[PDB]
């Protein structure tokens, strides 16, 4: 099956003030559009390649794969844990086996996010900050990937992009208030789901 | 202390290649930061240093290798940008330069396509550079990584990647970003440079 | 302070037939002695660098002092979480804190070895396994450095060089015999010390 | 489906040089595994885009790359290496590639210095590499990490850097090896390789 572009679960300017619509259009429609298109060009490309048994080309087309496949892995879940105010967004005790979980491991919600924004923060270059377990309610850890990079070797609770192009257009470099803003939109009970499930 | 070098002319002196906002942001701010760091950097390799702190001493090399990579970039690209009428973008006043870059690439219009092909092609954060092994040696196209600076090569211009280096004016479209800087190429200092070839 | 190598708290046969005093000789005199020495002129090309404020030299001296103070730290480590059978080495039951949570997080200590020779075996190229916590009797995770990468943002409790020079002359390819045959030699005494004191 | 190519000469044909044990367990161990692990990763990937699971595809890239690397690599290894009789480290039998050395590096005898000088310089696992832009292009000494190949360029040849490649003969005097090298390179191999310089 040909990959495509998930449409988002609201409107480009559901997300404000936290997010503008501009940035919500171009994100979606313009680089998550691409790491698709990309993807799929990378696949039929190792395709043609395994099909030829062009071992070079096949451990070439690697990177691509990588970096799009990623992309379109970390984009789709972060559109998921995101919503307005009004639907879920911010409300944390929507997720009341995830929220204890947290604070049993950070001692409060409150710390769990500080020592969140310290990790997003703490990014170099163009990455994400990931909230992720081990298993089905399992230990909880925050963790960063590279570029696009998905989480492996553990289930993604949420996820916060820090790619410039996620906040640039409206926080420009301030990249502690995009994240401290974020977090008035972050579906917790997708985040919910989540961690009860545990699938990596 | 390491500073933040001032910029070699006005922040608008650039448009309508790189806004007067970009130039501001990406100096005051961005380049900023990396100076800052740096400094921060270097002061607790050298006091963990002192305390005879390994962990902490290897610890501390990630943080100098970003800011200090960060410094080295950026107060290069400063210098290898112009503005048009103070020979930016003018390739013949880099006599030298340009014919060692004919007899590599054929012709100063397929070295840009190189160029431009390899800017687009970086992956996440990163830096396009035009590289020489020596004074007016053999060029060759390069990036590196987030603030990771040249090695092991003397750099004659590099060509910011970094999204902050262009989405305010140009959004996603890196292309026309790539091909708008062309015009801003402080060709005079990459000549320089080339000659010099000083690793 | 000039660094110097550290003596072996053992014979250099001491853990034979497990680890070879072959193996034990050139591991420690060779080895683990060529990055003491790296890191010293690493460190003496950074203070260098440093005080003609080169920023492109001292960037790139950080390569060496990373790989080389890192091999420091990982050997160093490692020639202390070894230890003869006779001297408690393979005896777990010497570390009744580590082997407790141990037992918590992964439900026996057998099966915490299946997980972490997995890990071990799953190493690509030259690095290391490690058992770290993040704090005194803290939550325990195995993870693995690349090359001479020394643990960071953690407090190693135990770690198991995987870089072939360390196994090589005895189990050849082989590296799963190696694996199976380290855990005879473990000095569990102290990592129940690093466990407990839990210092990153 | 992917197999171990033969060896171009008997086990023991590269003595003094590289030992026949090295080279039985390097080829029918190492290499194989290679082969083994590429194979399966390929049809793990296979599944995996079948069944749509982009996070199983991307995972097993890693695979592909450290298999299908360790395959081109060794493959190549084999091929440019030969005893003295078959053209092993005669240089002249390279008149075009040896010209464009002398060209850039002085001399021939000076490019096996600096050369030897980037393979004792690899931290870790990893190979050395004479490669070129183009057929008759220009030339330069690169290296790769783990099982990386090249990628950008040709390779001309390349010296294997893993431990295993030298350990059982020449211990940790990697400088020995590189310098022993010399006498089985197959320059007639290079030549082909520079002339058509073909990347990848
Ligand atoms: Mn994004
Ligand atoms: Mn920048
Ligand atoms: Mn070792
Ligand atoms: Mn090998």
């Amino acid at each position: 099956q040909q990959y495509t572009l998930p449409p988002l679960p609201y409107p480009y300017d559901a997300l404000q003030p936290y997010i503008s619509q501009q940035i919500m259009e171009l994100h979606h429609k313009k680089h998550h559009q691409t790491y698709v298109n990309g993807l799929n060009a990378a696949l039929e490309a190792q395709k043609k390649a395994a099909e030829a048994t062009d071992v070079p080309k096949l451990v070439s087309v690697q990177q691509a794969i990588k970096f799009n496949g990623g992309g379109h892995i970390n984009h789709s879940l972060f559109w998921k844990n995101l919503a307005p105010e009004k639907s879920g967004g911010g409300k944390i005790d929507q997720a009341p086996v995830l929220k204890a979980a947290i604070e049993q491991r950070w001692g409060s919600f409150d710390k769990f996010k500080d020592a969140f924004n310290t990790t997003l923060l703490g990014i170099q270059g163009s990455g994400w900050g990931w909230l992720v377990t081990d298993g089905p309610k399992g230990k909880l850890d925050i963790t960063t990937t590279h570029d696009q990079d998905p989480v492996t070797g553990a289930a993604p609770v949420f996820g916060v992009d820090m790619w410039e192009h996620a906040y640039y257009l409206q926080y420009l470099n301030d990249k502690a208030s995009y994240a401290k803003g974020i977090w008035n939109v972050i579906n917790w009970a997708e985040a919910e789901n989540r961690y009860i499930a545990g699938d990596k």
